[PDB]
């Protein structure tokens, strides 16, 4: 029998991600952070999947919250007595909307667009304004946010499983990062060089680069600094996590440990805006959950690549 435990699992891709791995037969463990949000949730899947009750486990979980996570190993020891699968789905944007929220659409296409230019080899980001009536707020408290969740979530919430993960005989870790953590995108050549220099990677250089920038953005103003221009701390705390992921493949070299892309896609997040459902996004880091053996790891993969791998 296998376990997986999905973050961020109460609605949205995760949700998703928890249906898909259900109905392959493996045991979830579906978390959130708020426990009504969640048992409502695993009992409208449970519904939906009508599956008998021991193939859908709640539990709480907080990334942000040391003890939380905490728990949660000490409860999936006690019940289960290892982890197959991990994935670490749960994030926030950052971003404040002021006035017209699909602003924040409008930014997205803008940086998918952008990010195509500098991938075909374009030397410079366009610069953007939205053309709706609304504006992204981007302030420190929510860039900690961000940082905290995004990047240390899953840090410390793989740190805290592997043990766990250890006695599976095919420990499987998923990162659900975005496209807009391409060093491409990050502005920052002192970061870009640390997080893309592979053989001296680590995790203290990571946590030096995403502390350096929440200094910036606290302590003045990001338009003066060579961090980017809007999405920062979504393309900044991305752009550590795909780091982590390489830095955690190398340490764990018996797991297959990968970053994806599930693609534009509707949910909360994106004010259920995007061309992909959410069901079609979950595919993405189920693909990579179910990765063959001697699969590869430490990989950052956008969708339509995370689909061709097998
Ligand atoms: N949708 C897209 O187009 C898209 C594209 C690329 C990447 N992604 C990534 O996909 C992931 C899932 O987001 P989504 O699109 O499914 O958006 P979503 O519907 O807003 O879902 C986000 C999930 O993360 C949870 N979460 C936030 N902070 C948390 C914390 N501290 N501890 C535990 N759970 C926490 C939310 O819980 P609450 O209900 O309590 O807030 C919710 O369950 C994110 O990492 C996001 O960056 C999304």
């Amino acid at each position: 029998q296998r376990y997986a435990l999905v973050t961020g699992a109460n609605k949205g891709i995760g949700f998703e991600i928890c249906r898909q791995l259900a109905e392959k037969g493996i045991i979830v463990i579906l978390t959130s952070r708020n426990e009504k949000r969640g048992l409502e949730a695993r009992q409208k899947l449970l519904k939906e999947l009508n599956v008998s009750e021991n193939r859908l486990v709640f539990h709480q979980l907080d990334v942000t919250d040391l003890a939380s996570v905490a728990a949660v190993a000490v409860f999936i020891k006690s019940k289960f007595g290892k982890l197959d699968i991990l994935v670490n789905n749960a994030g926030v944007s950052g971003v404040e909307m002021v006035g017209d929220v699909s602003v924040f659409n409008e930014y997205i296409e803008a940086d998918f667009k952008a990010l195509q230019a500098l991938e075909a080899g374009a030397k410079e980001e366009p610069p953007f304004k939205p053309k709706a009536n609304g504006e992204m707020i981007e302030k420190f408290e929510g860039a900690k946010d961000c940082v905290v969740t995004n990047y240390y979530g899953p840090k410390r919430l793989t740190q805290a499983l592997i043990p766990l993960l250890q006695l599976s005989p095919s420990p499987r870790i998923v990162n659900v990062s975005s496209s807009f953590g391409s060093l491409l995108l990050l502005w920052n050549e002192w970061a870009k060089g640390v997080l893309g220099d592979e053989d001296r990677l680590t995790e203290e250089r990571v946590d030096e680069v995403v502390e350096v920038f929440l200094k910036d953005i606290k302590e003045g103003k990001l338009e003066e600094s060579q961090w980017p221009p809007h999405f920062a701390a979504e393309r900044v705390s991305k752009a550590a996590l795909n780091a982590y992921t390489k830095i955690a493949a190398k340490k764990y070299p018996s797991f297959r440990i990968n970053a994806i892309c599930p693609g534009y896609a509707k949910t909360d997040i994106t004010f259920h805006a995007g061309p992909l459902s959410v069901a079609e996004a979950a595919q993405v880091p189920v693909k990579l959950a179910l990765l063959p053996d001697g699969g590869p790891s430490g990989c950052f993969f956008p969708r339509d690549k995370a689909l061709a791998l097998y």
